[PDB]
């Protein structure tokens, strides 16, 4: 029917931690993702994209070619819609926070 | 035919390196990657993926929609087979590990 | 037409933070992002793929199932030509820096 992408944000912390005798040391990172990152749709159709946001603050949902650009807010949805009328393959983006903490994702459109 | 995908470890610390006079200082990341993270198939054929974990741990293989949940043992290979009988987008990840350390992708069902 | 992938380069460090009582310690996260990082073609196409290297150093761009492999001067423009003959995922990746800098990609074909 429709795709379904969650929001999720993860605060990991690991000092010091031992794994199946393997020691993993002086980890920290701190990051938003859209789950799932990519979206493949045949050139076309029209999209509908329910974007649940988990994340503790308000998250950005773009995609540039096709005028989309919302703001989903803390534990809000939001069901994004447009048609891929344009073929390749575009980046699925945060536009409120650095991309490099919030990962973008890709739209593809096929031919 | 038959998807190869190649699960790898990177424990990586860059103190301070000048690259082609670009500074790169206080680097530290740890992650886990699929490689390939991305699978893209068609509604209703016979995936086969044959995973082979180079990482030193036991690592994690799960697709909920498919109900695939498998975990790979360290410099082991398995091959996950599944029918993809639904369209949409869903994600590929590990659950052993935190999803910002062993990156997600997705699986990819076209009509 | 064809493709079009930028690369960037992210150099971030944020101080600690308190969010709502909640205590976010300090951030540093450096990566090189392909954007974007998937490209789905079919098999049997004549690829073309325009990336411009809006990274401050030079980047590599690789895929081991069509020879390609290629380095993009930082603010340089260059086309990759290759044709998909071989339908799978391929792993797009540069192999001038560690992977969970840069990131890796994939080539879908079918
Ligand atoms: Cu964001
Ligand atoms: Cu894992
Ligand atoms: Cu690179």
């Amino acid at each position: 029917h429709n795709f379904n992408v969650v929001i999720n944000a993860y605060d990991t912390t690991i000092p010091e931690l031992n794994v199946e005798g393997v020691t993993v040391k002086n980890i920290r990172a701190f990051n938003v993702l859209n789950e799932p990152e990519t979206l493949v749709v045949k050139k076309g159709d029209a999209v509908k994209v329910v974007v649940e946001n988990k994340s503790p603050i308000s998250e950005g949902f773009s995609i540039d070619a096709f005028g989309v650009q919302e703001v989903i807010k803390a534990g809000e949805t939001k069901t994004i819609s447009f048609t891929a009328d344009k073929a390749g393959a575009f980046t699925i983006w945060c536009q409120l926070h650095p991309k490099n903490i919030h990962l973008p994702g890709t739209l593809n459109v096929v031919e």
